[PDB]
C-alpha cells in the first residue's frame, strides 16, 4: 500500500546474507547489468547476482568499469554500476568516478571493504575510502549497521541520478553483507514534483525578452535531460531566441531542428555562440552550472543575466545572476513560453553572425601520407550516420572532431570530458552498446588514451559488442607535445615508441586494420564497420598543423 | 659552510621558473629519473628536466609510474620519483601510492594543480589530491606560497625515506612552478643519529635470553635494511637464536647463510616459523610492525615478547611487548649481542621443527598439460639465479612461488604485497631494471593481473629494459575463483576469454613465447632468457590442484 | 558596482550591508581587528560579547526571528574555536548563522574549516581576495536559503587589510504543480484519519497565513515537532495534539500510528526519528522546500517540494470538505483534553520548600503573556517547561534543542531582545546552564537589555542526577556547592532578586518583571518529583 509498508511486494524479510538484500534493491532501481572485478570481501555480491536477472560484466580494470557505468547513466538517465573489491579494488575507481561527477553522468560504485572489527587496526585493506571518494562524488558512505544497507544502496541511487547528477561511492563491509540482516527494499522514487519558478520572476524575465534585442540561450547539463525535451523545443518555437549549448548539453538541440543553433560553447574563441553572448544584452542560462564554462570566458558583465535551473545558482565574479528563477525547468520554461508576446527579429549583427556560421559549414583532397587530420574528420562523417553513437577519447583528434561536431550526425556523441581523462572512448563505447546492443558504435582515441583502457577489447570481444574503434597514431603524446612547443619550443616526455596496432587487435580475437596510404582509409573504415563485432583501426595522422587549429581555443 | 648558509654550492638564486628550484632540489635528493605523464599545469618541471642529468621516462599509465617508483625506493633506500599532471594525472596514482606505503617504499609523487587562483573554484582540475592522498601516504601537501618550494620537496623526501618509509604526495600549482621564486636548495640529511635503546633495557632482554629456552626472532621491515644488515648476522652468530621473517624483511636473511632459518612467516599456517612462535616462550620483534603480520594469528599470548623497532611500539590486544627497545636498531642488536654469554642449545621440539623444514626442501616429472604449476615452480627456479631478480604479482601463482621460495636463489624478490594489487609485477620489474641494467629481471603475473599494465610493454622496448615477463595464463581471474567454488560452490566474475599473448607482445616489438606443451616450457623459458631485450612467455596452467594448497594459508 | 576598495575588510562590511545585518557580535583580535575598524563607518552596531560561543546563540535568536542571519565576527585560533558549540546548535536547530573568523596570513599558513564543517551548512576560507564578496554573499545565502543552518567564512588576515577589486553583490521558488496538489487533494478526501506533522519549515512567518488556511479548511488534526513547537499552539487550534519527540503520552504520536494518511509539513526526520512514528501503514506526503531525506522509515508516496506558503494555499483552495474525527481519534483528543486536566491540578503546592516545579511554572506562565518572549535552557527545568507548553501564551518560546547545549537561554534572550527591544524577555536557566554563559549579564547591563533570567537552583546537574539514579541508585559528578546569585547578579550592575520565601515569587517575579533592565532571580526547586514526569519520556 504505502511506500514503506510493512507487507507488500516488497516484503520485510530475515536475509540470510545482506548481499541478497543489496542485489534486490539494485532490482527495484532497475539496474540492468553490473561492471567490476570480483574479490573476496565482495565475492557475495557478485554471487547473489547469479540468482538475478541482472547480468554481471567481468572488466579488466575497475577504472573502465567506471567509465563504463558513467555511460549507461548518461544515455538512461538510471545511474549506471560498478561493483569492486576492497583496497585496490576501490581505489582504482577514484579517477572514472570523478570523470562521471564532472560530467554529471549517474553512477554507483559499491565497494568492498574488510569486516568491521578489522577495521580498527591495519590489515590487507584498512584503506579508508570515504575520505578518498568523498572529493570526487556527491555521495559516499560506509554501511557500518546491517540495518541501513538497503537505505544506504538507496540514498546512494537518489544521490546519484536527482538533481544535478552525479556519481556515488557506497563501501560495504565484508561481514554486512556475508551474515543476515533484517530490512525492506525501498522503492525507488522518482523526481520531485517541483513547482516553477515564481509567477512574478517569470513575468519579470518575460519582460525582459521583449525590452531584449540581443537576447540568448544558453543550454547546460540540465537542459539536455529528457523530461526538459518538448518544453525546450517549444520555448525555442514561440520564441525564436538564438540558442547555444555547452558540451555538457551538447545533444539538446542540433543545427537541424532549430534555425537559430550558434553551435557549442567552452573550447573555441571564435564561435557564433561566443560572439552572441559578448554580443547579448539578456542571457537565458537553462541547466547551467559555471562548472562547465567558465563564467570568465564568456560574462562579459555588459548584459543581465537569468539563471533557470533545479538548483540556486552558486554566485561568483563573472556569474551573479540578476534574476534566479528556481524550480522544475519543464515547467518553467513552459510557463516563460506563455508571456512570449512575439518572436524575436533578429538584430543585423546577431542575423549576420549565424550568417558567418551557415556560410562556413580542403576535406578529401588531401592524399597526403600520414593523413592529415581534416581528412580523417570527413571519413568519419561518412561513417558516422544517425543510427551510430560516437565516443571521443582526449588529445589533439579531439579539438579536431570538436572543430567539426556540426557536421557529425550520430544519434549520440559523448565528447564532453571536463576532467580531460583520457582512456574513456572504448569504455565509454561498450557501456553505450550494451544499452542498444542494435546499434553501431565507434570510439575515436588516440595511441597515448588507447593503451590506458585497450585491455577492455578483451571484454568487448566476450560481449561480442559492435564496437569500432579508431586509433589515431602518431606514437606521442601530441596534446601535450604542442603546449610544450608552443611555451619552451622544446619536447619533454612527450614522444614514445611505435605499435602494430592491427596484431595486437587481433591479439584479442578482434578485427584489426591499418591505414597504409591515404587512399586506403575510406576503404578500411568502410569494411571496419561492416564487422559484426570488435574492429580497430590504425591511422597514421600528421599533426603538423595543429598549432593552427590550437590557437582558436580560449 | 652550515647546512643552512646564504653562501655556498648551494646558493640562494633568483630562480625564473620554481620549476627549476625543484628540479634542483631533486638533484640534490640523489633522483637519477622520473616517470610520469606530462600534462600543461605540470610541463615546466618536465622541461627543466632537459637541462638535468635526470633521465625523463614516460610511462604510458601513471599507475605504473608509482609501482617503478617504489621499485626504485626498495632497492636504493632513497625515494623513487613520480610526476604527474593536475586531474586525473594525479588520481590515477592513488593505488600505486597505496602499494608503496603499505610496504614501506619509499616514493615521491609530484603531481600538477591548477592554478592557486583558480582553486577558489571548480575549473578542470578542481580536484583536492590532498585530501585524496593523506588517506594513502606518509606525507600530502600542496605548496601554496612559492618561498616554501624548495622546503616542501625536501620534507616529501624526508618523510619517505625516514622512519618506517613510505609514500608522499606533493601538489605543485601551475603558476608556482612557472612563476619565479627565490630560495636554495636544502641539502639532504641523512638519517638521525640514534642511541640505542637504554642499556638498563638491553640487559632486562639479555636476562630474558639466558631465561630462556626457545626464543625466536622475528625480524619485520627495517630489519632487512642495509644499516642493520652487519648487526643483525652479529646478533644471530653469537646467539644462534632462530629467526624467522615477515614479507617485508623476506630478504633479511637467507637459509644459505644462516642454518637456523625458520623461513618466511604471514602466509601459510604451517611454518616452521609459525610453530616457533607460538612454541616460543621469548619472541624479540626487529623492525618489525603489526601490520607486517597480524598478531592475532601469531601471537598466542603465552611469551614474553620484546620489540625493537626505530619507533615506539602501537599498543594493540595481540600486540602488547613486555619489553619496549627503542632506538637505533644496529645499535641496540650490538649492544644485545655484546651481552650474549652463550649461544642457544635448541630444544628437541624446536631442534625437529627445523629438521622438518629442511627434510622437505613431483618436480618436473609432469608433463600434464596445461602445466601443473608445482613443474612452472621448478623450470623458473632453473632460470632465476643469483644474478637475477624475481618480480611477481598477486593471484594464485603468487601462493606457488611463495610455498617454494627456499628454493629460489635469486638476487632479489619482489612478492611482498600486503595490499595485493594486481598488476605490479612488471613495472616493478622496469624500475629495478633501471637501478642496474646490467642484470636480468624475470617478472611473473597472471593473465588478469597482466592485461592491468601490460601497456608498460611499450616502455619496456623503449627502454629495450632486459626483462623476461611469464603469464600464467588461465583465462580467469582464479584466486578469486578458488574462494568462490569453497564459499558457494559456484563461481560468478572470474571467467573472461582468451588471448594470442604471443602476437600480443609482439605488436610491441618484443620477443613473445607461447608454451604449447609441457615438454616445451624448459625449453622456451631458456629461449626467452638469452633474449637481450623485453620478452613474454604465455604459459598455460592446470589450477585443479590449488584448493589443496590454497588450504595451507591463513 | 565595481570599487577600488582600500582594504578588504571595507567590501565585507559593505555587502553585510546589502544583507541587512544591523549589529554584529563577537570579540575582536589582530587578525580580524580590520573588520571592526570598518565597521565604525558603517551602520552596522557593533555588540561585544565576553565569550564567543555566546556570540554564535545570540546571533541564532536574530536568525530565526528575523530569517535573515545573525553575524558572529571573532578573530583567529581560540576565537573560532569558541564557536564551535554555539555554531552547532545554531544548525541543528536550523537557525541561520554566518560566523566572520580571523586567520593569519595566507603566506604564514589551526585548520578552522575542516573544524567547522562537521557542524555548519557552510564552511569556506578566502584565499584569493577578488573572491571576498562572494564567499560572504554565498555564506548568507547557504545560512538562510533551503532549510536553513550555520555558516563559517575563514578571513585571512592580508586579505581583510590589502586592498581588493570587486562589487557588493545584492541580497525564491514557486508553489508545488497543480497537478500534484490535485492529488494530494484527493487523498485527503479518501483518508479517515489524516493528520499533519509540521517540522521546522512550518513554523517560518512565511507561512502562517497559508498554514492557519490549510488547517481551517481541512480541520485535520495537526502535531509539531518541537523545532515547530510555535507553528501552532492549543489555545488557537482545537484539533492540536500537542508536540512529539520528548513524551511518549502525546495524542499526536497515537494520531499518527493510528493516522491512514500523513502528511509532512517542512518536517525532516531529523526532527523526530521517525522509526517512532512511521509504522508504515499509511500513505506519506512530504511538503517541503527541499526533497525528502529519505531513510528506512521515510519513504513518502507524494514529493511536493516548492513554495511551502504558495503550496499550502493552493492545497486549502482544492479541499471540499471539513474532516470528519474517527471516534479513535476524537477520544485521542478527548484523553489529551483530560490529560490536560491532569496535567493541571489546582493545587496549593503543600511542600511550599523548595519551591514545587509545577509552582514556578505557573508564576512563570502569569508573567508570560502574548507579548513576551521566552527562553529556554537545558535540564530537568526543560521538561518541565516542555511538559506544559501548551499552556504557555509566549509571543515566542525558544526551546527547541537537540543537541541539548546548556547556556543558550540568556545569549538567545538578549539576542531576540535586540531584535524588539521595546518588549520583554523571559531567559530561564539551572544553576549549572546560568554560569556557562552569565558573563553575558554584563553584556545585557551594558546593553540595557530588558531581559528577566529565572535560574532554577538545586546547587547540582540535576538532569544528569535523575537519569543516574534511574540506572545506579547513586551519583557520581552531579553535585556542586551554592551561590548567592542575588549579590552575583548585583556585582554586574543588575538587580538581582533571591527568592527568600514561597509567598515571595509571584511578588518577586513581579517585581522583577517591573524591572526595566536586566534582573536575575534564584528559585529554590524541590526536585523530589522528578521521577514522576522523567518517567513519562521515552
Ligand atoms: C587491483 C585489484 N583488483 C581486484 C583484486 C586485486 N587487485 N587482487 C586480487 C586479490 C589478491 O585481492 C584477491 C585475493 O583475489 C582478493 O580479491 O582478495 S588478485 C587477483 C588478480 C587476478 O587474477 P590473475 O589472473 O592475475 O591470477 P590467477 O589467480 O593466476 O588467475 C584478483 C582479481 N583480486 C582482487
Ligand atoms: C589520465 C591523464 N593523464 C594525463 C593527461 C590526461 N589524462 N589528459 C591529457 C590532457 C587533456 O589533460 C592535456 C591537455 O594534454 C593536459 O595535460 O592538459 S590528454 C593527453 C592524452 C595522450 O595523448 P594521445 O596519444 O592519446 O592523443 P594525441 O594528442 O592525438 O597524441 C595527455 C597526455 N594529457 C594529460
Ligand atoms: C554543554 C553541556 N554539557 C554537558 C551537558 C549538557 N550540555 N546537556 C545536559 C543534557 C541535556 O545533555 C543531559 C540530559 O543532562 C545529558 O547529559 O544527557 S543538560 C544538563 C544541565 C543540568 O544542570 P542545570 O543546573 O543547568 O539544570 P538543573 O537540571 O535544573 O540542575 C547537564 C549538565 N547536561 C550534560
Ligand atoms: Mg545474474
Ligand atoms: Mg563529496
Ligand atoms: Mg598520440
Ligand atoms: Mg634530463
Ligand atoms: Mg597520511
Ligand atoms: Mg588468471
Ligand atoms: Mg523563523
Ligand atoms: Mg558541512
Ligand atoms: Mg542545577
Amino acid at each position: 500500500p504505502r511506500g514503506s509498508h510493512m507487507d507488500k511486494q516488497y516484503p520485510v524479510r530475515q536475509w540470510a546474507h545482506g548481499a541478497d538484500l543489496v542485489v534486490s534493491q539494485l532490482e527495484a532501481q532497475g539496474v540492468r547489468q553490473v561492471f567490476g572485478i570480483p574479490g573476496a570481501k565482495i565475492d557475495k555480491v557478485f554471487d547473489s547476482l547469479l540468482d538475478s536477472s541482472i547480468r554481471i560484466i567481468p572488466v579488466r580494470h575497475e577504472a573502465n568499469a567506471a567509465f563504463m557505468a558513467a555511460a549507461v547513466g548518461r544515455i538512461t538517465g538510471k545511474a549506471g554500476v560498478a561493483l569492486v573489491t576492497s583496497g585496490p579494488g576501490c581505489s582504482n575507481l577514484i579517477t572514472g568516478m570523478a570523470t562521471a561527477n564532472s560530467e554529471g553522468d549517474p553512477v554507483v560504485a559499491l565497494g568492498g571493504a574488510v569486516k568491521r572489527a578489522d577495521k580498527a587496526k591495519q590489515v590487507h585493506q584498512s584503506m579508508d575510502t570515504v575520505a578518498m571518494f568523498s572529493p570526487v562524488t556527491k555521495y559516499a558512505i560506509e554501511v557500518t549497521a546491517p540495518d541501513a544497507l538497503a537505505e544506504v544502496v538507496s540514498n546512494a541511487f537518489r544521490a546519484a541520478e536527482q538533481g544535478r547528477p552525479g556519481s556515488a561511492f557506497v563501501s560495504l563491509p565484508q561481514d554486512v553483507v556475508d551474515g543476515p540482516v533484517s530490512g525492506k527494499v525501498l522503492p525507488a522514487s522518482g523526481a520531485p514534483q517541483m513547482g516553477a519558478a515564481p509567477d512574478d520572476a517569470i513575468d519579470q524575465v518575460a519582460k525582459l525578452i521583449a525590452q531584449a534585442k540581443n537576447p540568448i540561450f544558453l543550454l547546460g547539463l540540465m537542459a539536455s535531460q529528457p523530461e526538459n525535451s518538448k518544453a525546450l523545443r517549444r520555448l525555442l518555437e514561440t520564441s525564436h531566441i538564438p540558442v547555444t549549448s555547452t558540451y555538457q548539453a551538447a545533444g539538446a538541440v542540433n543545427q537541424d531542428n532549430f534555425s537559430r543553433f550558434a553551435g557549442r560553447v567552452g573550447l573555441f574563441n571564435n564561435q557564433a555562440g561566443d560572439r552572441l553572448l559578448q554580443l547579448a544584452d539578456l542571457v537565458i542560462c537553462i541547466g547551467y552550472s559555471p562548472v562547465e564554462y567558465e563564467p570568465a570566458m564568456w560574462n562579459s558583465g555588459n548584459a543581465t543575466l537569468v539563471h533557470i535551473d533545479v538548483l540556486p545558482a552558486y554566485e561568483e565574479r563573472n556569474y551573479t545572476p540578476d534574476v534566479e528563477l528556481v524550480g522544475d525547468i519543464a515547467g518553467t520554461l513552459n510557463k516563460l513560453a506563455q508571456n512570449i508576446d512575439h518572436r524575436l527579429v533578429l538584430s543585423p549583427q546577431a542575423a549576420e553572425i549565424l550568417r558567418d556560421r551557415q556560410h562556413q559549414r580542403r576535406g578529401a583532397q588531401l592524399n597526403q601520407f600520414a593523413l592529415h587530420p581534416l581528412r580523417i574528420v570527413r571519413a568519419m562523417q561518412d561513417i558516422v550516420n544517425s543510427d551510430v553513437t560516437l565516443t571521443v577519447d582526449m588529445g589533439s583528434f579531439h579539438i579536431w572532431i570538436a572543430r567539426y561536431l556540426y557536421s557529425f550526425r550520430a544519434r549520440q556523441v559523448m565528447i564532453s570530458n571536463g576532467q580531460q581523462t583520457m582512456g574513456v572512448a572504448l569504455p565509454w563505447a561498450i557501456g553505450a552498446w550494451l544499452v542498444n546492443p542494435e546499434r553501431k558504435v565507434v570510439s575515436v582515441s588516440g595511441d597515448g588514451g588507447f593503451l590506458q583502457s585497450s585491455m577492455e577489447l578483451e571484454t568487448a570481444v566476450r560481449l561480442k559488442a559492435n564496437v569500432l574503434h579508431l586509433i589515431w597514431v602518431d606514437n606521442g603524446y601530441n596534446m601535450v607535445a604542442i603546449q610544450e612547443e608552443k611555451k619552451y619550443q622544446r619536447l619533454s616526455g612527450v614522444e614514445f615508441g611505435p605499435m602494430d596496432f592491427k596484431a595486437y587487435a587481433e591479439s584479442f580475437g578482434a578485427k584489426g586494420f591499418a591505414v597504409e596510404s591515404a587512399e586506403a582509409l575510406e576503404p578500411t573504415l568502410r569494411a571496419a564497420m561492416d564487422v559484426d563485432g570488435p574492429a580497430v583501426v590504425a591511422i597514421p595522422v600528421d599533426y603538423r598543423d595543429n598549432p593552427l587549429l590550437m590557437g582558436q581555443l580560449h
